[PDB]
This record gives structure tokens, C-alpha cells and sequence, in this order.
């Protein structure tokens, strides 16, 4: 039993726009923020690589849906290109080459029986509205609302399942850093927080927009993903304890805690270490933005699942680091991993799979049992078709996620494994390898093959249990 999925949990498995479509500037679509850091920083980008071709799933969608039939998926989670959709970023102009586009890409998915599950932000914002701030104004949630009503338009008659937005907590950083994440920006404590301020506005938007123009005749379900790291005590003191629901609070709580609270708001512990610090330092007023009793009514409740994105743990314990001002030196935390832990092509990622337990756990009695979509896990490593840590990453993830869900009542509804196929990886360019069907980036015709994690996941998709020799 502790083996087997629910007869109605949801396996497949999930890509970003900007990493697998390519056609950057075709057919009317607009330039992005990823488009701008690849073309003028290549210094940033491991290899100097661009996502201007990647899988050139823009033209190779049909081949997706062939490697999906294959595997046998039942959902495939993909994003839709704001700029290919809404070139100018404002709803002035819809391009129909990009409604064309993912309308393709939806039938295709439908007339193979697959289920489409659609991300409106996987972090591809239109230049024309980084131009005005970004993330950090506040116009910008309008401007969400707009981008989400031509989808819901357009495609909600067939899609059925929605993420505003996927991991916020990354892509707030690149608003705390020169050097990092589209589009570089050094306001580490300041403009980050700002940035998650808008994303949360935004979110409780189109939740409520899906509510008052939509759900009655399309009947689907809206969330959000979040990526969050399992975060063990070094020690089992009380106060590394403290550390580690301190890393869950201004990790996770800094998004989850106004939606998906009963109370709303941020996290206490969250508004009250950046109130302390921001006084210390000599502000006037704190950096942390702040909503008025009216907004915590109009955010909390607006969700329909929850999304959840997990890879990896790290190990806590009681103190403070960082820069100052700065998100992780505001948590009270150190944060280091352990090196018994196995390793990856990526340096932030290591294999601990009972910490995907824990954080299901700590999800669980924190927000009430919500329902938890996992809408991404994976592994990385350099390249192979015989890629046995990745295939030792899923069967053991799997098997903890079971375990949450059979043994400790955790509403877990369905799992997207990271990723389909390699893409652009962001700033390590194409180096690192998260797919499950192999891409020779130097064969123009892109092709997509099968890795033994693709055969694995295969048979775990038509059984639906775990197999027996991975079996503890
Ligand atoms: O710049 S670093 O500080 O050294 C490392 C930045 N983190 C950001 C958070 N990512 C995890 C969740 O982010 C996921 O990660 C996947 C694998 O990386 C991506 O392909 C997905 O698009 C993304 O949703 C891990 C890397
Ligand atoms: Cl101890
Ligand atoms: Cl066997
Ligand atoms: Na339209």
C-alpha cells in the first residue's frame, strides 16, 4: 500500500518558456528580461549561453507531446511566454501568433490525452515593464491581472489547472544581486522585498479576477508554486530548532503565510526581525512593505492547491549571517549542508530525501492539510543516458512523498518531475543537466531521448507503485 499512487493522483512532468522554447524574436514576440541578461551578460551565463534556440520547443511542441505519450504523463506543467503572448508587457496588443502557438500546443496535449497544467510567471518578464522597476512597483499587479485574463480568455475553456506564479523566492532575487538572476539588480532587504509585495498583490488578483470572470463556466483550480528547502537543526537544541522554523517562515511563510493562513499577513516573525534590524540600522521606516488590514482580507484565501517545488535541505543552526541589509541575514539563520550528503552537478543541491517528508510534514500542520501539488523535484549531473543518481533521486523522492501521504495523512494530489527534458539551466547555461529525455544542443533538429530515468518514471507511470527492486 505504501508503495502505491492514489487511483487519483496526478504523475508527469514540467518546463519553463524561456528554458525550452527558443524563437526568442520570432513572430512577433516580445523581448523578456532573460532575453536582455543573455544578450548584454554573457558574463553572467555559464558559457555565455542564451536561451535564443534552447529545445526550440516553439517549433518542437509536437515532439514534447510525443515524449510525454511515451512516458505515459498524465499532466504536463509548462509556462506561457508573457512577452510571445503580450509583446509590450500592457494588454494593447495580443499577439496572435503566440495564442496560436499555445493553443497548438494545448490541443495537442488534449488530443494524446494529456492534461495541461499552465504556469502564467515562470520568470520571463517583459522588458517593457522591467523598464518601469520590475517586480518592485507596484503597477505591475494590474498588469498581472491583464496578462492573466487574456489566458484565462483564451485558454481557460481547456486548461483547467493554473499557477500564477512559480517560486517567487528565486526570482525576487534577482532584485539582490548585480551578478544573479534577471535582471541584476543590487537591492538585496530592500528591493527583493519590495518585489515579493507586488508578486503576492498580483496573485490575489488573479485568483480573485479567475473568481469573477471565469470559474463558473471553466470550473478549474488556481495556485501558486513554491520552492522551499527542508532546513534540519545542526543540533537538537531549541534554539537551533528556533533557526530552522525561522528559515520555514522567511522562506515559505513570506509567500504562504498571507495566502494560505487563516490570519493572512506575513509571517510575525518575519515583519518583526525586519522592524528590529531596519530600526537598528537607522531607517526611519521599516523594509519590510507592509499591508493594510484590508489587503490581509483581500490576499488570505486565494488558492486552490498549493503548489510546491523540492530539491534539497540544508542544515540550520541559531545565529545570524549575511550582508547587511539582506533577506537571509534578516532570518537569524546559518545555514550550511552536510558532507555526507550525496552531491549533484549543482552546488545548492544535495540528495536528501527524507527532508521532502519533513517539509510535507511541517506544510501539512502549518496551513491545515492544504491540497500539495508537487509541480517540481529533480537532479542534476553533467550529462549520461545511464543516470543512475537521477534514477536513485526519483525512486527515493517517491518514496518518501508516500510515505507523507499513507503514513502521515499529507493531502499530496499530484508530482511534475524537473524537468521533461535538459534546457537552459539559467546562469549555468546548459552545463547542468535536469531532464529526464536527453537534448544534443548541437544537433540543430534538437532530438529528444530517453535517459533510464525517463524508463524508470515510465514504468512507475504504468504501474502506478514502486517498483520492486527499489523497494527499501
Ligand atoms: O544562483 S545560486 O544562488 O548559486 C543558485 C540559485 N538557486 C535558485 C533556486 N533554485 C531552485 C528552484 O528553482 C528551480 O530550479 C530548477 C533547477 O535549478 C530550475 O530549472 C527551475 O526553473 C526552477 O523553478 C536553485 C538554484
Ligand atoms: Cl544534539
Ligand atoms: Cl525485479
Ligand atoms: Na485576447
Amino acid at each position: 500500500t505504501v508503495y502505491t499512487f492514489p487511483d487519483e493522483f496526478k504523475l508527469g512532468a514540467a518546463t519553463a518558456s524561456y528554458q525550452i522554447e527558443g524563437a526568442w524574436d520570432e513572430n512577433g514576440k516580445g523581448p523578456n528580461i532573460w532575453d536582455t541578461l543573455t544578450h548584454e551578460h554573457p558574463d553572467y551565463v555559464v558559457d555565455g549561453a542564451t536561451g535564443d534556440i534552447a529545445d526550440d520547443s516553439y517549433h518542437l511542441y509536437k515532439e514534447d507531446v510525443k515524449i510525454l505519450k511515451e512516458l505515459g504523463a498524465q499532466v504536463y506543467r509548462f509556462s506561457i511566454s508573457w512577452a510571445r503572448v503580450l509583446p509590450e508587457g500592457h494588454d494593447n496588443i495580443v499577439n496572435q501568433d503566440g495564442i496560436d502557438y499555445y493553443n497548438n500546443l494545448i490541443n495537442e496535449l488534449l488530443a494524446n490525452g494529456i492534461e495541461p497544467m499552465v504556469t502564467m510567471y515562470h520568470w520571463d518578464l517583459p522588458q517593457a515593464l522591467q523598464d518601469l522597476g520590475g517586480w518592485p512597483n507596484l503597477v505591475l499587479a494590474k498588469y498581472s491581472e491583464n496578462y492573466a485574463r487574456v489566458l484565462f480568455k483564451n485558454f481557460g475553456d481547456r486548461v483547467k489547472l493554473w499557477l500564477t506564479f512559480n517560486d517567487p523566492l528565486t526570482f525576487m532575487d534577482g532584485y539582490a544581486s548585480e551578478i544573479g538572476m534577471a535582471p541584476s539588480i543590487n537591492t538585496p532587504g530592500i528591493g527583493d522585498y519590495l518585489a515579493a509585495h507586488t508578486v503576492i498583490h498580483a496573485h490575489a488578483r488573479i485568483y480573485h479576477l479567475y473568481d469573477q470572470e471565469f470559474r463558473a463556466e471553466q470550473g478549474g483550480k488556481v495556485g501558486i508554486s513554491l520552492n522551499i528547502n527542508w532546513c534540519e537543526p545542526a543540533t537538537n537544541s531549541a534554539e537551533d530548532r528556533a533557526s530552522c522554523e525561522n528559515y520555514q517562515q522567511f522562506n515559505l511563510g513570506l509567500y504562504a503565510h498571507p495566502i494560505f493562513t487563516e490570519e493572512g499577513d506575513y509571517p510575525a516573525v518575519l515583519k518583526d526581525r525586519v522592524s528590529r534590524n531596519s530600526a537598528d540600522e537607522g531607517y526611519t521606516d521599516s523594509r519590510l512593505p507592509q499591508f493594510t488590514a484590508e489587503e490581509v482580507e483581500y490576499i488570505r484565501g486565494t488558492h486552490d492547491f498549493l503548489g510546491i517545488n523540492f530539491y534539497t535541505a540544508l542544515l540550520g543552526k541559531s545565529g545570524v549571517e549575511g550582508y547587511e541589509p539582506s533577506r537571509y541575514r534578516d532570518s537569524g539563520v546559518i545555514l550550511t549542508q552536510d558532507a555526507a550528503w550525496p552531491i549533484s552537478a549543482s552546488s545548492w543541491l544535495k540528495v536528501v530525501p527524507w527532508g521532502f517528508r519533513k517539509e510535507l510534514n511541517w506544510i501539512k500542520n502549518e496551513y491545515n492539510n492544504p491540497p500539495v501539488f508537487i509541480t517540481e523535484n529533480g537532479f542534476s549531473d553533467y550529462g549520461g543516458l545511464n543516470d543512475t543518481g537521477r534514477v536513485h533521486y526519483y525512486t527515493e523522492h517517491l518514496k518518501e512523498m508516500l510515505k507523507a501521504i499513507h503514513e502521515d495523512g499529507v493531502n499530496v494530489i499530484g508530482y511534475t518531475a524537473w524537468s521533461l527534458m535538459d534546457n537552459f539551466e539559467w546562469l549555468r547555461g546548459y552545463s547542468e543537466k535536469f531532464g529526464i529525455y536527453a537534448v544534443d544542443f548541437e544537433d540543430p533538429a534538437r532530438p529528444r531521448i530517453p535517459k533510464e530515468s525517463a524508463k524508470v518514471l515510465a514504468e512507475i507511470m504504468n504501474t502506478r507503485k514502486i517498483p520492486e527492486r527499489f523497494r527499501d
